[PDB]
């Protein structure tokens, strides 16, 4: 798997068996999803990024599969108009960006 | 170069000589740096991020010297809590995303 990069590297994802498409983001130390709801026990946080912050939920050992992998980690769900895994859940996978 | 994403894949960078504190961000379109001063000849955008939108002073053809490179490429400047080298400066170094 390599991403050039031309276009976002959007790719679809399975979170507890549902299906949702995610940005791999270099940018992110962490990943955040909208429209899916992990339930009642998670530790609230803030995140700021361009245009302001977000109220958001964290999850922790989340089922995971991406890119023909399985792997268990840190989620938050939040009002984020894009939903975004970062270098947790991209150092999971093993990805690297190489120039 | 390779960053294996375990920490942010941040260098510094020159950007018309001015020296910035740079992360490399797949999930960025564009790339907007804060506080340089780049002068009077941009042309107005307006770039949404996790929060919300900003406007932005966008500067084409401008010289940024990175990872041993020299590209021209389009810089947005305004306020980002982080400046970011988005996809438009990462396929012109020719970077790629690998698994
Ligand atoms: C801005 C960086 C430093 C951090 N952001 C990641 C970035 O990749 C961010 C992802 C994104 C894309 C499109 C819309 C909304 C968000 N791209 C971004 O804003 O693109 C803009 C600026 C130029 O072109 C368009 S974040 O989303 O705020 C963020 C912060 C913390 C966590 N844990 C997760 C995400
Ligand atoms: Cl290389
Ligand atoms: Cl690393
Ligand atoms: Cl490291
Ligand atoms: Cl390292
Ligand atoms: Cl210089
Ligand atoms: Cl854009
Ligand atoms: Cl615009
Ligand atoms: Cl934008
Ligand atoms: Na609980
Ligand atoms: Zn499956
Ligand atoms: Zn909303
Ligand atoms: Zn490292
Ligand atoms: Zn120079
Ligand atoms: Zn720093
Ligand atoms: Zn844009």
């Amino acid at each position: 798997p390599q991403f050039s990069l031309w276009k976002r590297p959007v790719v679809t994802a399975y979170i507890e068996g549902q299906p949702v498409e995610v940005l791999l983001d270099t940018g992110a130390d962490d990943s955040i999803v909208a429209g899916i709801e992990l339930g009642n026990n998670y530790s609230p946080k803030i995140v700021g990024g361009i245009g302001g912050f977000i109220n958001t939920k964290e999850y922790k050992n989340v089922e995971i599969e991406v890119l023909n992998k399985k792997v268990r980690a840190t989620i938050m769900t939040g009002d984020t108009p894009i939903n975004i895994f970062g270098r947790n859940i991209l150092t999971a996978l093993g990805m690297s960006l190489n120039l």
